[PDB]
C-alpha cells in the first residue's frame, strides 16, 4: 500500500536509487567511481535549470517505493510548453504493483494543471517498455541517433 | 593490461563497488536507502575485528579492475590459523581476462605467508561459482543453513 506525493525532500534518495540503477545500462568500460562522478555532475546538471516536479511514491513508513521527475520545458520542433519526463524508476521489488503507472499519470496530471501541451519521454530502442507506453498512448515522433568515435 | 597491489589505498573504492554489486542479490524488501545504511555499518564492522589485507587489480589507468578482501583468523572447527575471504569481485567488463583468478591466487600466496593453513570462504549454493572453486582446490566443508522467520 502507498501513496503519491511530492518528492522534493527526497530528491538525495532518488539520486542514490537513480544510481544504483542506471548503473547497469552502461555500454562504456568506465570504473564505477568514474560512473558515480558523472552521474553526479548529469544529475545535478539536468536539475540546475527549468521547472522541475518530482512525484514520490511512499509506503506507510514513508519509505521510497518509486518516482517520477518532470520538468516543465519548451518543445524543439513545436516551440509549445511541454512536460518532459527524465525518468520513471520503482524499487526492483516493488515492480508489479501498477505503482509506475500511478505515478506516470500523477505526471500526465500535473502537466495538464501547469499548462502542459504534451508529455514527452526517452524511450530505448530495444526495451520492451516501448509497447507499454505505446498502449498509455504514447506514439515515436523521433529518433535519437548516434555514432561512435 | 593490469597489475595487482596492495588495496589499502583503495579501501573506499572496493566499499563502493561491493556496495553497488551486492545490491542485487539482496532477497528481501528494504529501501535502496536501508540497504545502504546496512551495508557501510557490517563494512565497518567487519573491517574492525581481524587483521585484513586488500589486493586490488588495476589497470593501466589506475582504474579498480577487482578486488580481493582476506581477513587471517581462526578455524571454527580445527582451530588453525586460516584466511577468510569475505570478497573477490571483478568489475564487469573486466571479467574473462583472469583477474579473477590471479587475485586469488595472490590471496592464496600471502595467506601461506602469514602462516595459514586453509584458505576459506562462503560460496551461495546454486552459484556457478562453485564449480569455479572446485576447480581450484576448494572443498565444501560444512552449509551455511537458514530458517525465516
Amino acid at each position: 500500500e502507498y501513496t503519491i506525493v511530492d518528492g522534493e525532500e527526497y530528491i538525495e534518495e532518488i539520486k542514490k536509487l537513480d544510481r544504483e540503477i542506471s548503473y547497469s545500462f552502461v555500454r562504456f568500460p568506465i570504473s564505477y567511481e568514474e560512473y558515480e562522478e558523472r552521474h553526479e555532475e548529469l544529475f545535478e546538471s539536468l536539475l540546475s535549470q527549468g521547472e522541475h516536479k518530482f512525484f514520490v511514491a511512499l509506503n506507510e513508513r514513508s519509505e521510497l517505493l518509486g518516482h517520477v521527475w518532470i520538468c516543465i520545458t519548451l518543445d524543439t520542433v513545436d516551440y509549445v510548453k511541454i512536460a518532459y519526463i527524465y525518468d520513471i524508476e520503482v524499487v526492483k521489488w516493488a515492480r508489479g504493483l501498477g505503482i509506475g503507472s500511478a505515478l506516470l499519470r500523477k505526471a500526465e496530471e500535473w502537466a495538464k494543471e501547469r499548462g502542459a501541451k504534451k508529455i514527452v519521454l526517452r524511450v530505448e530502442i530495444d526495451n520492451p517498455a516501448v509497447k507499454w507506453y505505446e498502449e498509455r498512448g504514447y506514439k515515436a515522433r523521433a529518433l535519437i541517433m548516434e555514432k561512435p568515435i
